C-alpha cells in the first residue's frame, strides 16, 4: 500500500489519517519517534530524510505507488482529487480554499502557544481569544451539513481536527455553538470513521511532541 | 472594479498583486498604512476589520463585488482559476499543491527570523540554510520552464515572489543556481510584469512591517 510518514504524535496529520480511513485507503504507516531528555534523537527519521525522493523532504509525507507527496495539505487535496471529495461549484471551491486555509492560521496559533516558554500567563489570553475563533467557524458552517455546503469534502477534515484539539484544550469552548457541536457529531458520524477511531490505529494524544507546553503525552 | 485590501508593504501579498497585473483585473487597493514604533496603531485597518462582509476577517482581502474573499491563496486561486492559471493534469496539479505550501513554509521562516528580537545573533544561522532552500528549488524546477510544467500557473507568482525575496535578503544566493536566476529573468519579462513593475502601483519594499528587523522600512 500507500506509505504515510509522520511522527509519533497527532500534530498536523490527524486529518490525513482520519482521511485515509473515510475513504478506504490502503496504507500503512511509519511513525517516526524522537528519543527523550534531553536531546530529543530525530536520528530515525534524519537518516532517511534525504533518501526518499521526496522533492521538499518534511513530515509528513505520503508515498503511493511512484507518486511522492509532501506538504500536509497537498497530502489532503491529493487524496481528495483521488477520491472525489473536492468542492464541485465555484462556491463549494471557494469556501474550501478558505476554510483550508484558516485552519491552518488557527492551528498556528494553538501551536505557538503551546511552545511557549511563558505557557502559563499568556493563555488565559489566548483562551478569552477562543470564543471569538468559533464564532467565526459557526457563522461560516451555518445552517449547512459540511464546511462547502451539502459535500462532505476534505476541509471537512482539517476543520473537525482543529475544532477538537481546540475543544481539547477548553472544554466550554463549544458550548456557545451548538451547531458545530452539531458538526463534530455528524463528522463522527461518517462511515468508517466511528470504526477508526475505537480502533488500535487511532492516535489521539499526544498533539505535541516532549519539548511543547501542553498537549505533550 | 474588485478591492485588493492590505497593508502598505509587500508582506505575503506581493503574488496577488502580480496576478492581478498580469490577468488584467480591474481593481483597486486600500493599503492600510500602520503607524510607527513604539504603538504601531493598526486603526486604519480595525476601523474596517469588522464591517468588509469578510468571512473571516484578515488581510489580504479581495472583495469582488458580492464576493468577499480571504486568505491569500485563496485569493490567488479564485483568480488562478477566471484565468486557467491552474495545473491542467494529475501531476500539475502536485507539483503546484505542494511549491503553494512549500513556499508559504520558507515565507514564515523568514518572517520568523525577521520579527525576532535575536535577529542578528540568529541570521547567520539563518543563511547558512539558504542554499539548501535555493537548492531544493533549483531542483524541483529542473529543466521546466514554468514550477508545474509548461505552462505558467498561479504558482510561479508565489515562487518568483519567495525566491526575490530570498535573494533580495542574500543577493549571492542565486549565484550557483542558473535555473532560478533564469527562471526569475522571464517571470519578469512576461509583458504585463515587466509593464507593471515600472508602474506607480509597483511596492517591492518594505517587505515587513514596522515591528520587523529588516526590510521594516
Ligand atoms: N507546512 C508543512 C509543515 C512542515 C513541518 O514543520 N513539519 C514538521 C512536523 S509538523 C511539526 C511538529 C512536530 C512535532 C509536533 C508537532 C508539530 C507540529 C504540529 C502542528 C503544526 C506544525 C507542527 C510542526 O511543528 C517536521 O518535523 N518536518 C520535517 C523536518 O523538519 O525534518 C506541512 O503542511 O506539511
Ligand atoms: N494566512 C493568511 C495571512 C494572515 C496574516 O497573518 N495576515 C497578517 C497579514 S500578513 C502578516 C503580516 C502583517 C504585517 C506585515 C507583514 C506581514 C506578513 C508578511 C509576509 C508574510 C506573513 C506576514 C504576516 O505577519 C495580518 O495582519 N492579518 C490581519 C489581522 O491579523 O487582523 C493568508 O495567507 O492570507
Amino acid at each position: 500500500p500507500m506509505i504515510l510518514g509522520y511522527w509519533n504524535v497527532r500534530g498536523l496529520t490527524h486529518p490525513i489519517r482520519l482521511l485515509l480511513e473515510y475513504t478506504d485507503s490502503s496504507y500503512e504507516e511509519k511513525r517516526y519517534a524522537m528519543g527523550d531528555a534531553p536531546d530529543y534523537d530525530r536520528s530515525q527519521w534524519l537518516n532517511e530524510k534525504f533518501k526518499l525522493g521526496l522533492d521538499f523532504p518534511n513530515l509528513p509525507y505520503l508515498i503511493d505507488g511512484s507518486r511522492k507527496i509532501t506538504q500536509s495539505n497537498a497530502i489532503m487535496r491529493y487524496l481528495a482529487r483521488k477520491h472525489h471529495l473536492c468542492g464541485e461549484t465555484e462556491e463549494e471551491r471557494i469556501r474550501a480554499d478558505i476554510v483550508e486555509n484558516q485552519v491552518m492560521d488557527n492551528r498556528m496559533q494553538l501551536i505557538m502557544l503551546c511552545y511557549n516558554p511563558d505557557f502559563e500567563k499568556q493563555k488565559p489570553e489566548f483562551l478569552k481569544t477562543i470564543p471569538e475563533k468559533m464564532k467565526l467557524y459557526s457563522e461560516f458552517l451555518g445552517k449547512r451539513p459540511w464546511f462547502a455546503g451539502d459535500k462532505v469534502t476534505y476541509v471537512d477534515f482539517l476543520a473537525y481536527d482543529i475544532l477538537d484539539q481546540y475543544h481539547i484544550f477548553e472544554p466550554k469552548c463549544l458550548d456557545a455553538f451548538p451547531n458545530l457541536k452539531d458538526f463534530l457529531a455528524r463528522f463522527e458520524g461518517l462511515k468508517k470513521i466511528s470504526a477508526y477511531m475505537k480502533s488500535s490505529r487511532y492516535l489521539s494524544t499526544p498533539i505535541f511532541s516532549k519539548l511543547a507546553q501542553w498537549s505533550n503525552k
